[PDB]
């Protein structure tokens, strides 16, 4: 078999995941697909994880049968996993306690500088001991975390597999009555949505008791440093939840209304794409163009609001750590106390450690727990049933379509001001402390030191709001101006492009790509640039204090790109394997659920169970590698993330003779915040690169084949169609520009006021005659019509003066006046008379409006004969001479036949039909053989 290297692995070697190096060396050049992966542990099989849980559930229900109660499911899970829960509780408690000693010892390190005696060597050893003790908390938080995390992630796949196994085992013991109420889709949804929520609960499970405990532990430390003023720092930290709740409940309605706005546009686009030939033959593009541009305008107007709202939310979240500090220190100074460089940075670090933790971990845990509880409830109620008896060009083309270069210069200038204010606000406090420590009465005026502080506080908020608003506007305008180009380019493609591509593809494109361009790109781009700027500023303020940190950063900067490449060259394969191993189990379940009686007939039912287990083992095996390949990177990242802090701390301590307390405190208070921002910045790039494919495939359009322009410079006479004699020459027709031919030298002569019939074998090139007269594809040879040709005339000047009766009618979703008159050029009485003389008036009088009747599902209220009659009404209302009647039916018809035989004023009627009983007493007839056409003068000669 395939023995995994996880077993037989000593300690101090699986903390760095050293047993995964060879696998990468295989995935560097060979692109391993499926046969070079490791199997699962012997204690991770489906049967071993399902049998014990089934036994525990049976024991629990047998115990609950005694009392007059209902058996529960969460008790059976607790009684099985309480050991693992209690084992992980110790480590999560240790990790939560290890985040409090760091500020307490940073305070002592700074206090050593506050009382500095050069003629001493005893306090330096104690300072070195403080630094050594501070060095261990970082190592515990950065190294020993990526193993507990892997274990707490692996502790959920077992529960998921057990639930799936027991659900499938129960599903094969249902009766006919119990099977009649449930459906296959219901079971598929219950297995693909309810169970899959058991992988993100164990991660956010320890944030219900360790959340408030850390807050209470931090709230009591500040009383021993600054006093009552610390409460001022906690009053602002509460308003964030009511601030975000209203934002969410206001954004939901905007999302709903913009969705209900774009749904109609999607439907109209689907209607337009299907049936492009009739629309192109009738020259009815402007109506749909306007109907689409109006809905697009409304959709953009509704999206701008939510965009601005989310931008304001991000701007408010970016600068919440400044108001708290400003308020608490203003209150602390206004009482009468004096500022010190050892009590400010400790409070800053504690605030930064509590606010992000609470506001990012507590709100999500409640939602996760509620979802898990409702899923467990659903699965419990189910189991109680009866039984039986890209490139840089892709970015340039997307950015240069939003504004000029001066706007980009202004945005670059505005990006580097909020961060400068963010850093200067902190530097001002260190300057204050240094100026205070130089005293030897002679107090300091508060006006200057408070006014400058308030100004530096306000500037940050202003420059944080303006940048976000500008970025969101610029990035929405690009999609707004790109959709129009896409639609205008696709509204002029030939039929050749339309017949070689399905409708579902283009519809899914127009929906999903525009959704992605309007929903997820600006948020991700703003988050990425903000998180990158924060890290750049942190590194800059760390280097500006010690000019020697710039030397080791280059070796710590070259390896990062190489590691990123070496990981991404092989990390883009596990998701594909996960998908192609998750699909077959669903396929097997769907195929085996319907074929139930064939399994109960034969005395073999456990074979399907073994097959299901063997199918799920492959998915478990393909999923096992995902967690390890994900955790193999965080260790190498946190290594540098902690080495930087160690280096800066020991370098600041070694050079204790040429600096002071304020600047060393400022330098050390920033190094303890690099981890989360580093992780977010290195993570968002993957999503950006994955989402750029939408832009890639959108720019794929707008550069396609283009037919002849709609109009030329030369204009036809005001009344061109008159005595519509039509001649031909040696003409050759073809569908592809370099493909085979379908006609061979069609030359005839059709005079005026003649009924020319065409009789030929189907599929031998009979319907290819109408596509040559309407020049849907440029043919070969001259086609003279009314003393002029058909090539030097525009398409709209040609297709307008002719009429064609399609083989099958089509009705567009709209009113009654639109389907008969999209361009308002005729009166209402004229249309009423034309509809009366076609013998159809009673079908519309019974309707309420009789003139503005809305039709559902392309006119589902009318019959086929009414469709032929309304097409005839359209043809009569057009009132042209050249009329092409093509019809092939198998079926009301006698009246339309006699009408088209009498109503039309004998204007060059030609027919393309196969029914010989319709070509009777025609002026001229033509016969089609497999390649050519033969014209007969009189039909009496043939008969």
């Amino acid at each position: 078999v395939k023995p995994n290297p996880l077993q037989d692995a000593n300690l101090c070697s699986r903390v760095f995941f050293w047993w995964l190096n060879p696998l990468f060396k295989i995935g560097h050049k060979r692109r391993l697909e499926e046969d070079d992966m490791y199997s699962v542990l012997p204690e991770d099989r489906s049967q071993h994880l399902g049998e014990e849980l089934q036994g525990f559930w049976d024991k629990e229900v047998l115990r609950a049968e005694n009392d007059a109660q209902k058996p529960s499911l969460t008790r059976a899970i607790i009684k099985c996993y309480w050991k693992s829960y209690l084992v992980l509780g110790i480590f999560t408690l240790i990790e939560e306690s290890a985040k409090v000693i760091q500020p307490i010892f940073l305070g002592k390190i700074i206090n050593y500088f506050e009382n500095y005696d050069p003629m001493d060597s005893v306090a330096l050893n104690t300072a070195y001991a403080y630094a050594t003790v501070l060095t261990f908390c970082t190592l515990i938080l950065a190294i020993l975390h990526h193993l507990y995390f892997y274990h707490v992630q692996c502790a959920g796949m077992r529960l998921r597999v057990a639930m799936c196994h027991m659900i499938y085992r129960k599903a094969l013991r249902l009766s006919n009555m119990a099977m009649g109420k449930t459906t296959t889709g219901q079971i598929v949804n219950l297995l693909s949505n309810d169970v899959n929520k058991f992988d993100q609960v164990t991660v956010f499970l320890h944030f219900l008791w360790a959340g408030p405990l850390q807050a209470i532990a931090v709230t009591a430390l500040l009383w021993m440093e600054i006093g009552i003023s610390c409460l001022a720092g906690m009053a602002v930290l509460i308003i964030l939840l009511p601030l975000q709740s209203c934002f969410g409940k206001l954004f939901s309605s905007l999302r709903s209304k913009t969705a209900t706005f774009t749904d109609a546009r999607i439907r109209t686009m689907n209607e337009v794409i299907t049936g492009i030939r009739i629309i192109k033959m009738y020259a009815w593009e402007k109506s749909f163009s306007n109907l689409i541009t109006n809905l697009r305008k409304k959709e953009i107007s509704k999206i701008l609001r939510s965009s601005c709202l989310r931008g304001m939310n991000l701007a408010s979240f970016f600068s919440a750590s400044k108001i708290i500090v400003f308020v608490t220190f203003t209150t602390y100074v206004l009482l009468g106390s004096v500022i010190t460089a050892s009590r400010v940075f400790v409070a800053v670090t504690l605030y930064g450690a509590v606010r992000l933790t609470v506001t990012l971990f507590f709100p999500s845990a409640i939602e996760r727990v509620s979802e898990a509880i409702v899923s467990i409830r659903r699965i419990q109620t189910f189991l109680l049933l009866d039984e039986i008896s890209v490139g840089f060009q892709a970015y340039k083309n997307y950015f240069r379509a939003g504004a000029h270069w001066i706007v980009f210069i202004f945005l670059i200038l505005l990006n580097t001001a909020a961060q400068v204010a963010y850093v200067l606000q902190d530097w001002w406090l260190s300057y204050w402390a240094n100026k205070q420590s130089m005293l030897n009465t002679e107090k300091l005026d508060l006006n200057w030191y408070l006014g400058i502080y308030s100004g530096l506080t306000v500037a940050t908020v202003l420059f944080g709001i303006a940048r976000s608003l500008l970025v969101f506007y610029v990035l929405v305008n690009s999609s707004q101006t790109l959709h129009n180009k896409m639609f205008e380019s696709i509204l002029k493609a030939p039929v050749l492009f339309f017949d070689r591509n399905p409708i579902g593809r283009i519809l899914n494109r127009f929906s999903k790509d525009i959704g992605h361009l309007d929903d997820l790109l600006p948020l991700t781009f703003l988050d990425f640039i903000q998180t990158l700027l924060q890290v750049v500023g942190v590194v800059s303020v760390a280097v500006a204090v010690i000019p020697w940190i710039a030397i080791p950063l280059v070796p710590l900067g070259i390896i990062f790109i190489f590691l990123r490449r070496y990981f991404l060259e092989t990390s883009r394969d596990v998701k594909r394997l996960e998908s192609t191993t998750r699909s077959p189990v669903f396929s097997h379940l769907s195929s085996s659920l319907q074929g139930l009686w064939t399994i109960r007939a034969y005395k073999a039912e456990e074979r399907c169970q073994e097959l299901f287990d063997a199918h799920q083992d492959l998915h478990s095996e393909a999923w096992f590698l995902f967690l390890t390949t994900s955790r193999w990177f965080a260790v190498r990242l946190d290594a540098i993330c902690a080495m930087f802090v160690i280096i800066v701390a020991f370098g600041s301590l070694i050079l204790a003779k040429t600096l002071d307390a304020g600047q060393v405190g400022l330098a050390l208070s920033y190094a303890l915040t690099l981890m989360g921002m580093f992780q977010w910045c290195v993570r968002q790039s993957a999503e950006v690169e994955n989402m750029m494919i939408s832009v890639e495939r959108v720019i794929e359009y707008t550069d396609l084949e283009k037919e002849a322009p709609w109009e030329y410079q030369k204009r036809p006479p005001p009344a061109w169609p008159h005595e519509g004699v039509i001649i031909f020459d040696n003409v050759n027709f073809m569908y592809s520009p370099g493909g085979p031919l379908v006609l061979k030298h069609l030359t005839a002569l059709i005079k005026s006021q003649e009924k020319v019939g065409i009789v030929g074998r189907t599929g031998a090139g009979k319907s290819s005659l109408i596509s040559a007269l309407f020049r849907l594809s440029e043919p070969e040879g001259k086609i003279w019509i009314d003393k002029i040709l058909t090539t030097e005339i525009g398409l709209h000047d040609l297709r307008k003066k002719m009429s064609i009766i399609p083989q099958e009618p089509v009705l567009f979703t709209g009113t009654m006046r639109k389907n008969l008159d999209p361009f308002n050029e005729h009166t209402d009485e004229e249309l009423w008379n034309a509809l009366q003389e076609v013998q159809l008036k009673e079908t519309i009088e019974d309707l309420p409006g009789k003139m503005d009747t809305e039709l559902a599902e392309s006119g589902s209220n009318f019959s086929v004969g009414q469709r032929q009659l309304v097409c005839l009404a359209r043809a009569i209302l057009r009132k042209n001479q050249i009329l092409i009647i093509d019809e092939a039916t198998a079926n009301t018809d006698e009246l339309i036949q006699k009408k088209i035989r009498e109503k039309f004023a004998h204007c060059t009627v030609l027919t393309i039909a196969h029914r010989l009983n319709t070509i009777i007493d025609s002026d001229k007839i033509m016969v089609l053989d497999s390649g050519r056409l033969k014209e007969y003068d009189e039909p009496y000669v043939l008969l």
